[PDB]
RNA sequence: GAAAGCGAGUCCGAAUAGGGCGGCAUUAGUACGUCGGGCUAGACUCGAAACCAGGUGAGCUAAGCAUGACCAGGUUGAAA
């Protein structure tokens, strides 16, 4: 499966479909507008 | 990180000392080729004494069995 990391700062809405995030890569892509869709 | 796992953080720990990593001030790989070296094969070439497998030998020699052959001449003089 793929995950989302927190490493680049631009800022942008941005509608992400990983299988698994980083605590501050979700609060990241929300902030900066946007979702995270993780699966059941 | 032993792992669950967490993630530019993570691991010991009960939060503060530190390991390893990131940013590093920061630069990149991958495929094929030729060459250096490594590993694995007989591994630069040549050489054992030996160990193991299957077979060949008793026409030599050691013996055994079957059936044949051989021992001039002379001396001594047992029992009965």
């Amino acid at each position: 499966p793929v995950k989302l990391l927190a490493s680049g700062e631009i800022s942008r809405a941005v509608t992400v479909h990983v299988d698994a995030a980083s605590a501050a890569a979700i609060k990241a892509v929300e902030a900066a507008g946007g979702r995270v869709v993780l699966p059941e």
